[PDB]
């Protein structure tokens, strides 16, 4: 039987750098998530992720981390078990979300991203698969959590205490569908890029797709370039037709300077004012409420 530490039992695979396992804290009768990485790995990422989680600390919508240590031939990280991702739930809702659902998601994720940034980190891996509700049934099912900090970076260098310098010729980080235009161009990512990728994701949810999806090329590099070219060639006014506030959001974040602190309040208020004008109540009645939600246990 595979164990981590004195008390965490490692169970079945629930997903796939490394595997994700269902685990159980035997001391407390609580299920947990256990991320495994082979000790033999070329390019380990698990210890770096654990360090980022520790830097984030205890925050709203940040998964709790319980243990890091060896587990047979693996390094193991034991964390809070969460429910389905936004991609999973998007599929469950026939691949569109209502405006009310997208705004409840957006308001929370602007805050989630402000929190990450307040801990001197940029995220660099925005995608619907990395935002998870809490376990169906529990007190945090309503909370949209952010996971997977393997691609994060300290944007304030603790050596200098200053913002990281601008540079280019960076290897492309994250998912092509959502990444910022400046990420496509090989520029160092900063706070602006996290918020721009969120914007793309919001429009994906609202539209059901993005116009640069399904572009193919003979190489990965050429494919990224084509997606980038289409992002640049698609006017914000067109992409965000019928969603004026989203156009305002996207234009704002696209125009941020590399070093600039986003005005998180301004962006939230774009969406909360809209939310109010539409007469929505922030009651966490997402589109998926009432549906059969997948569960890890
Ligand atoms: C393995 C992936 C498909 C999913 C979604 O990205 N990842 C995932 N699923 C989690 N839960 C999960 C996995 C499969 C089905 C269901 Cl319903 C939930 C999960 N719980 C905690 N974390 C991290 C904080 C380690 C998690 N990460």
């Amino acid at each position: 039987v595979l164990m981590v530490g004195p008390n965490f039992r490692v169970g079945k695979k629930i997903g796939c750098f490394g595997e994700l396992r269902l685990g159980k804290n035997l001391y407390t009768n609580e299920y947990v998530a256990i991320k495994l990485e082979p000790m033999k790995s070329r390019a380990p990422q698990l210890h770096l992720e654990y360090r980022f989680y520790k830097q984030l600390g205890s925050g709203d919508g940040i998964p709790q981390v319980y243990y890091f240590g060896p587990c047979g031939k693996y390094n193991a990280m034991v964390l809070e078990l969460l429910g389905p991702s936004l991609e999973d739930l998007f599929d469950l809702c026939d691949r569109t979300f209502s405006l009310k659902t997208v705004l409840m998601i957006a308001i929370q994720l602007i805050s989630r991203m402000e929190y990450v940034h307040s801990k001197n980190l940029i995220y660099r891996d925005v995608k619907p698969e990395n935002f998870l509700i809490g376990r169906p049934g529990n007190k945090t099912q309503q909370v949209i959590h952010i996971i997977d900090f393997a691609l994060a970076k300290e944007y304030i260098d603790p050596e200098t205490k200053k913002h990281i310098p601008y540079r280019e010729h960076k290897s492309l980080t994250g998912t092509a569908r959502y990444m910022s235009i400046n990420t496509h161009l090989g520029k160092e990512q900063s706070r602006r890029d996290d918020l721009e990728a969120l914007g793309h994701m919001f429009m994906y949810f609202l539209r059901g797709s993005l116009p640069w999806q399904g572009l193919k090329a003979d190489t990965l590099k050429e494919r990224y370039q084509k997606i980038g070219d289409t992002k640049r060639a698609t006017p914000i006014e067109v992409l965000c037709e019928n969603f004026p506030e989203m156009a305002t959001y996207l234009r704002y974040v696209r125009r941020l300077d590399f070093f600039e602190k986003p005005d998180y309040d301004y962006l939230r208020k774009l969406f909360t004012d809209l939310f109010d004008r539409k007469g929505y109540m922030f009651d966490y009645e997402y589109d998926w409420i009432g549906k059969q939600l997948p569960t890890p246990v």
